[PDB]
């Protein structure tokens, strides 16, 4: 299984945070409303990942490791650290009903990586 395509394996339509802890450690917005973000799969690396995209500019760009973990901040709110970007990404939600669909798939995809590499080197 390699070389699929060019098109994303899952996408929704969240809000975007981004941590600033180079000011204040804290919570904090980067895009002033929801924005929709995109999955992809790296056959080179065997691995997900998690691309989005707002305006002319790329903020998300995080790779979905077995090492991760997902960590909820509200009952319709989810984020995610990144050891690669060395930051915290978190989308907001306006339901549970739908960070429950993003966090279970989440962690379907780093099971999916975890066998992949497991088997490969």
């Amino acid at each position: 299984g390699s070389h699929m395509g060019e098109q994303p394996i899952f996408s929704t339509r969240a809000h975007v945070f981004q941590i600033d802890p180079n000011t204040k450690k804290n919570w904090v917005p980067t895009s002033k409303h929801a924005v929709t973000v995109s999955y992809f799969y790296d056959s080179t690396r065997n691995v997900y990942r998690i691309i989005s995209l707002d305006g002319s500019k790329a903020i998300i760009n995080s790779t979905i490791t077995p090492n991760m973990t997902f960590t909820k901040t509200s009952q319709k709110f989810g984020q995610w650290a990144d050891s690669r970007a060395n930051t915290v990404y978190g989308l907001g939600f306006s339901s549970e009903h739908h960070l429950s669909k993003f966090a279970e798939k989440f962690q379907e995809f780093k099971e999916a990586a975890r066998l992949a590499k497991e088997k490969s080197q």
